[PDB]
């Protein structure tokens, strides 16, 4: 039966815009916690987190709040550690997705052999050398991937990191936004992604088959699914802080998680970049809010074709 | 050539909400019969059925008004098996899908080999027992499948019903809001069905051709198509009572009817649950009206490619 | 190295409706040259054609502003044969698709063995004798086949045309509103197509794989892309003259064009019926004239994977 641990991440300081922080609070009142009870699941509340405030954290070269984002992930990874010995799926509530180096890293304390899926419009792969904006929420993977190491800089705040990834272990689904730098990195590294180029020119059923058949073809391993909700389109994630047009569908964002809980082999996900001050009206913020449970429950059972007790109905 | 008898069925006690009653009027005022003869065909209209009041009409158990509805599907399951005794295809503009209990039981009275596809969010397969809402619009194929009779209590109205199909005669497209008890049904009678999961995975294209070969591969027979117009997202038919989001896109819908018409086997037609008073703006009422009626049309001979009579146009 | 020349268009008499003469003006302060060079290119800037007022141009039958129409293709045609000659692509930004009769004749002066894409909603292959609009904007391509010889009449303003492709040399991606005239034509002449219909069947895909293959499969040839705005849905471009629902999406288009951008034989490119005046709302014509310079963007590299200089980024 699948089991989770929830973790709230309330983090903005990986990006400049404020509102993130309210993620878990929105998400928890949408009634997540319950519709997760109201399907197969045994779920424990670890509470949001507690992130101290840093006042004194002036940038590192363009780098934007580097102690403050290495203090929250690093405080993420022990909880996510904490959750993952506790036999559970942690079930991150973001924030920003810089919190992603906190999450992958305390995952993969407990389970070293970890694949990532990455759902995205962006690689957030950019190190503190390439990135041009110094926002760390489009930073995080190039902190995670062993290769990259000795590329990145003594960032004050992330003397804690060790890269706990390589090139092969992780899939980007719904790339349309990719920094030069960061296409750069994709290309040298030879890192499997599915832009939303080869979504269309291969359906998203291939996308799933190729994408799961690639990270547990050789042996079954513990899952991680990053999704920032930007990676499906602004028509139904629009209260986000970067969207961008061209996005997965809600259909296709779906069937993603569906196919990946059939797998039973998920043991960390990441919701992040819900930002509700970003809504233009209140509708797209219940729209986005609304869609994010939606894509979190798929993650923990719940299919478009129906789901039944194991009993006899008639 | 492909000659259709109209007939119009104004009933609403299938469901809580009244205005689906005017949905033969709104298509018929759409223009819905002249776009008929606008292209190939022999269009006769039966009328609207007059369907009487039974005030006396308490619940039986759950189920809500249950001699209204029997008497209904009763009145319109005549009214079907004379129109096809006259050689024509019988369009049913509801109304509540309730009437899908009519429909196809006078059909069936002409065409006992007849084959159903079944184009809806819902699967409509709840018993009298199963039901939670008791609701008989989420009920009809229960009443229809022979397989379940033994399970189906002796409700009010529907003494008349004789099961007319089995479970390999029915084809779901478009499911992705079903109960735990229909799920159970589905599963246990090895019902074939697309949810919206499987018109990710394969598309619609490969859904068409798998659902044709699978009811016409063996020999041909006579079609029965039931559209639910919330098969199709609500961001093209709004004003419906049970709008589920991430549905069947018109483009899907419009591939799924041509397919059909095709096939030279359409024998009935179901166009349902269409309310317009449901729409939060005039707009919302004629996008699904429109939508609907390009449906229709698709259903009886209008390609997107184009469609020319046999002459020599230079 | 991909090398463009730029032609403003601003015509609007092969169809009703004026604002598609600010066609030119809108993209161009959309920022379009710029974005051009912000990606690999060399863009040489020809100004926009000052077409003459002709007002003595009374019906020809039923079809509307021949001589002006006539002209301003004759003239358009002796610009992009000019472009061609100093090896660059041309780009012309519409202006309405009567141009395209211009456009291709003017192409094909200096590559007569070029074969032609054509995306749109319609197949713009009315005769003037066919046609039941008059519009000579839903007639270009009749004047281009050389099947057609002696099927068009001797049209006051189009004696300098002479037909330049073969049925072969085109196929049509897009059409979901073809009259029946059109229809004949295209079943007649035996013309590849892939109407919204295929579209569905097979997916954009296979689509681009078919299309390409059929054009180039014996011998690599320039390609001519000639892209009707009015081709994608109206959720996407809705400040069109023509719009007609069910159209092909955003990503689609991008697919479409990145695509023949990776042929590296792109030679000719129309961007047309831009109408910014018949915009509902600021937004749809912001939205409209940001998604065709999006579709330009891509037909000259812009990659939805990303893009990168011939550098080592890290
Ligand atoms: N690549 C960006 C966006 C990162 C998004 C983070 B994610 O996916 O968690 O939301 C944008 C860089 N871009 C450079 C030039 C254009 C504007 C900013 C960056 O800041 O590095
Ligand atoms: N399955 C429902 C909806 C039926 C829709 C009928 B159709 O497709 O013609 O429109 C809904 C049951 N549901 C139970 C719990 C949640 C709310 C109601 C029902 O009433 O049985
Ligand atoms: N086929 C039409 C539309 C042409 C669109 C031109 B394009 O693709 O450049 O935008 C429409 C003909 N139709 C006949 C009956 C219905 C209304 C007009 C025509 O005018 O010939
Ligand atoms: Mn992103
Ligand atoms: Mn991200
Ligand atoms: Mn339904
Ligand atoms: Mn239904
Ligand atoms: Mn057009
Ligand atoms: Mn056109």
């Amino acid at each position: 039966s699948r089991t989770i641990g929830i973790i709230g991440a309330p983090f903005s300081k990986g990006q400049p815009r404020g509102g993130v922080e309210e993620g878990p609070t929105v998400l928890r009142k949408a009634g997540l916690l319950e519709k997760l009870k109201e399907q197969e699941c045994d779920v424990k509340d670890y509470g949001d987190l507690p992130f101290a405030d840093i006042p004194n954290d002036s940038p590192f070269q363009i780098v934007k709040n580097p102690r403050s984002v290495g203090k929250a992930s690093e405080q993420l990874a022990g909880k996510v550690a904490e959750v993952k010995k506790n036999g559970r799926i942690s079930l991150v509530l973001g924030g920003d997705h810089s919190l992603a180096i906190g999450s992958i890293s305390g995952h993969a304390r407990v389970h070293p052999d970890l694949g990532v899926i990455w759902v995205d419009a962006h690689t957030d792969i950019n190190t503190p050398l390439t990135t041009t904006s110094g926002n760390l929420h489009g930073q995080p993977v190039s902190f995670l991937l062993k290769e990259l190491k000795g590329k990145i800089p003594d960032v004050p705040g992330f003397s804690w990191v060790t890269p706990c990834i390589s090139a092969k272990d992780i899939v980007y689904i719904g790339l349309r936004d990719v920094d030069p730098g960061e296409h750069y990195i994709l290309k040298t590294l030879g890192i499997k992604y599915f832009s939303m180029t080869e979504v269309d020119r291969l359906g998203i059923g291939k996308v799933m088959e190729e994408t799961l058949s690639y990270l547990l073809g050789r042996k079954k391993r513990p899952i991680h699914l990053s999704f920032d909700v930007d990676g499906l389109d602004p028509s139904f994630t629009p209260a986000t802080g970067t969207p961008v047009v061209g996005g997965l569908t809600y259909r296709e964002g779906l069937y993603i998680t569906e196919e990946i809980y059939k797998t039973g082999l998920l043991s960390g996900l990441d919701i992040m970049e819900v930002n509700p001050s970003l809504g233009k009206t209140p509708e797209e913020v219940t729209r986005t809010v609304n869609t994010a449970v939606a894509i979190t429950l798929a993650c923990f059972g719940l299919a478009r074709e129906g789901n039944h007790k194991p009993i006899d109905y008639l």
